[PDB]
């Protein structure tokens, strides 16, 4: 039921806006249009050149009172400064939550900005628009070329030369072949640059012997075409998924297989005889029908009824910072970016107020950073708590205010800002008695829970907390922190609404010492882990180390995107970006038990066996440089193999072909926790793209994988071509041993 991106009628034609820059302090009058496929937001600016904004890279559009107000008096004199409030709209785009740009537009009509903001936020955060197929990204590149015209309304050659900048001579060679004007400028009329000419230009620019090898291997030892039984047997032999059932996902019939030939083959002579040439099969391999993940993977199809303790929750740590821990600058924008990305547990370190006024502020503990006040932070959390996923957001207070007047001021702020969302009273079905589990995420849709006390040197400043008052301890009902004594002692206590906060090193000690008791603890209560205090440059531990034993709130640092943050943002993308993933069956049922450090297969869990072979790649860069591709697998410490690599291609960043043996992962013990990680690098270590695929729902056969950038935003051109084969498994000093097992996962 996930819709395709549909551009409404009032955006295809476009309205008028008054784009104002705060820096240049200027006024222009532009017209905002969205192209009919839903790819760009383009406008003809003052310099007669069409500016474009990629609509997939929009983080937030905010209008009304949340929009940016001008602080230059002369630009308010220009705009004439309360109906003038709601005619504002700002668009927030960028490649990571830190380095965001702003685009300010003021409408000229009456009540258009609300419709424009809502339609742009719907077109940006779409699910099927992000997980598209390969042909859609090629058409996205074509629409990018068709929009950006010059002052004479033609397409200059320099845009085509800046697109495929990994060569020169083949570009004008193929343009001379296809019948195009190759020159310095050449002023190409857009009528003679339709989509078929673009497809001919790409097919004569990049020759594909790999698809010729695939056509050689799938039974076309006769040259030209494919018959119905050959194409049907290719699909039903290679492209199946043998883990599923043959009665729920039925095999392909020729009556359904004729529609693919009627849809993809361009040649009318092969079509009447029901055949498929090479030019049609190459179009088939990147369509809607043959993707890398099925559409059930990203749809909100997870059973959201289980207790809250059975859910990996996307969390953050020191969300106010934007740089290193010591001398950073605190900012309120990072709360909005974290909540709009999909984080659900943010942090607040509150401090006491000054003599002359009274206000608590948020900053790091005496390391000489900046200061933001608490009211703006709570307003930003109230604004962007449910703009992306209607599911409960846990606030994590780290209180330091010792003057109870300011504590009652903070409690009154929290009550007056949020409203009905804040969980001020416990629920009817679930009381706070020893014996009853936590509520469900479905029961708390749209609510906000706080985490405060209710009446060391490595932990940072989060160990000298202050005791509560009778005002701020009313709000703490379901998630209340408590000091951790033992596992059997906190298991005989049987109070499910407790939770404990660890530091990274104490959690590593508890994981190496007694893992089964840690898993049995995590079936009932919540447990949050934050990184240590030694990390002054905002590094990240690998969160799989604590996802293995069922920790729910594994807090990370959102400012820097290393491999840990890449894995976190990649694995919480599924389940509709809701921020909640379900734990597997053997870590939330109280009768089953298993060791997380096992090395043989676990009874009652069906193992898998995966085999990945990289074939080729396309348009991976914009310069002559080599390319190599990495394949890693995270998971349980028996499954984690992150050594594999391919040989470096020579100077082919345009169509390199690798040719070696596949990478075998022949015994995956717990398959519904492993996460395959394909990544491509230039020679020397420059990052190109990566892609996170879970092993529980990856397809088999030849597929196109479209790489993403560091913050999981879809790149247009670069795309690998892999061949995977998933199948069911057919069988043929202690602390030293635990650290030896954890070495490859730590890295
Ligand atoms: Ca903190």
């Amino acid at each position: 039921q996930l819709e395709p991106p549909t551009v409404v009628e009032t955006l295809r034609r476009g309205s008028k806006f008054i784009k104002w820059d705060e820096e240049t302090s200027s006024r222009n009058l532009v017209t905002l249009r969205v192209d009919p496929n839903g790819f760009f937001l383009y406008w003809t600016g003052p310099n007669m050149e069409v500016d474009t904004l990629d609509i997939s890279s929009i983080r937030d559009t905010r209008t009304g009172r949340y929009a940016r107000l001008p602080k230059d008096p002369k630009i308010r004199e220009v705009l004439g400064f309360a109906r003038l409030e709601e005619k504002l709209m700002t668009v927030v785009s960028g490649p990571d939550p830190v380095n965001t740009v702003f685009l300010n537009f003021m409408a000229v009509q009456d009540d258009t900005a609300k419709v424009w903001s809502e339609e742009l936020f719907k077109l940006a955060m779409n699910i099927l628009a992000q997980n598209a197929s390969r042909n859609t990204f090629l058409r996205k590149a074509y629409t990018k070329l068709k929009l950006q015209v010059n002052q004479d309304g033609r397409i200059p050659v320099k845009n085509i030369l800046k697109m495929f900048s990994a060569d020169k001579k083949r570009v004008e060679t193929a343009l001379e072949s296809c019948g195009l004007k190759f020159n310095r400028s050449e002023s190409i009329r857009p009528d003679e640059f339709s989509l078929e000419i673009f497809e001919r230009f790409l097919n004569k620019l990049c020759l594909r012997p790999d698809i010729d090898k695939i056509l050689l291997e799938i039974g076309a030892k006769g040259k030209p075409y494919l018959t119905l039984e050959q194409l049907m047997d290719f699909i039903n032999q290679k492209q199946r998924d043998p883990r599923l059932n043959e009665v729920l996902y039925p095999p392909l019939r020729p009556s359904q297989a004729r529609l693919l030939i009627e849809k993809y083959e361009p040649n009318q002579q092969f079509l009447e005889r029901d055949q498929m040439s090479m030019e049609g099969f190459s179009r088939y391999l990147g369509g809607e029908e043959n993707g890398i993940l099925p559409l059930e993977a990203l749809d909100l199809s997870t059973d959201m009824t289980q207790p809250l303790s059975a859910y990996f929750i996307n969390s953050s740590h020191n969300t106010y910072l934007t740089a290193g821990q010591l001398a950073g600058t605190s900012s309120v924008e990072m709360y909005r970016q974290a909540l709009l990305w999909g984080c659900r547990c943010v942090e607040l370190d509150v401090w006491k107020g000054r003599p002359p006024e009274e206000e608590p502020f948020i900053t790091h503990g005496f390391t000489m950073t900046t200061e933001v006040p608490l009211r703006d932070v709570l307003e930003a959390i109230a604004e962007t708590a449910f703009k992306t996923s209607p599911y409960p957001v846990i606030l994590s207070f780290e209180n330091h205010v010792d003057s109870a007047k300011q504590q009652a001021k903070m409690a009154e702020y929290c009550r007056s800002i949020f409203g009905d969302a804040l969980l001020i009273e416990p629920l009817d079905k679930y009381p706070l008695a020893p014996g009853v589990p936590l509520p469900s995420p479905q029961d708390l849709m749209g609510r906000i829970l706080v985490k405060n006390k209710k009446r060391t040197t490595d932990e940072g400043t989060a160990s000298s907390e202050v005791n509560a008052t009778e005002e701020m301890s009313t709000l703490v009902n379901y998630i209340e922190p408590v000091k951790f004594k033992s596992f059997e002692a906190a298991r005989k206590r049987n109070k499910c609404f407790e939770m404990s906060s660890f530091v990274e090193t104490k959690a590593m000690e508890q994981l190496t010492k007694s893992p089964m008791e840690f898993v049995e603890y995590n079936k009932q209560q919540l447990s949050r882990i934050y990184p240590k205090g030694t990390r002054v440059d905002s590094s990240n531990y690998m969160p799989q180390l604590f996802w293995n034993v069922g920790c729910q709130l594994v807090a990370l640092n959102f400012q820097t995107l290393d491999v840990a943050m890449q894995l976190n943002a990649g694995v919480f993308e599924y389940n509709g970006r809701s921020g909640y993933l379900l734990k597997p069956e053997f870590m939330r049922r109280p009768d089953k038990s298993f060791d997380p450090f096992t090395e043989v297969i676990v009874d009652g869990i069906v193992a898998n066996a995966l085999r990945v072979k990289v074939i080729s790649g396309q348009f991976l860069s914009d310069r002559k440089v080599g390319i190599y591709v990495e394949v890693d697998m995270f998971g349980l410490p028996v499954d984690t193999r992150r050594k594999y690599r391919t040989r470096t291609s020579q100077g082919n960043s345009f169509n390199p072909v690798w040719d070696e043996e596949p990478f075998d992962f022949p015994k995956v013990v717990l398959p519904t926790l492993a996460s395959l990680r394909i990544a491509a690098f230039e020679e020397g270590g420059k990052f190109v793209g990566h892609r996170i695929l879970p092993v529980s729902a990856i397809r088999s056969g030849y597929h196109y994988v479209c790489l993403r950038n560091e913050a999981n935003q879809p790149l247009c051109l670069p795309a690998l071509l892999i061949y995977t084969e998933a199948s069911d498994y057919i069988p043929d000093s202690l602390m030293d041993q635990r650290a030896r097992q954890l070495a490859a996962l730590i890295g």
